[PDB]
């Protein structure tokens, strides 16, 4: 769902400076971040897999 | 160009409310502009093919 709704709020002019995400979940490391790195946004979350 | 500078353009945080955009192409009308026109931006230009 996650992955899903970054694409919506990257259409939308929400991947910017100035929105902060945190994540509830735990496979946050999963999802392919390269699409939002480079935009500024920040976005937080847990990890509990010790890599 | 101009459909490739304009993925930049998204990239960048520059297809808003806030930017307008001339082109002086007559081929703009061929641009896709699907991903383009939900955001807000302006584009204008000129078309001499009498559509």
């Amino acid at each position: 769902m996650a992955a899903g709704i970054l694409k919506q709020a990257l259409a939308m002019g929400m991947m910017t400076e100035y929105y902060h995400y945190i994540f509830t979940t735990l496979d946050l490391f999963a999802l392919d971040v390269e699409p939002y790195r480079y935009s500024g946004v920040n976005m937080t979350g847990f990890r509990i897999l010790n890599t």
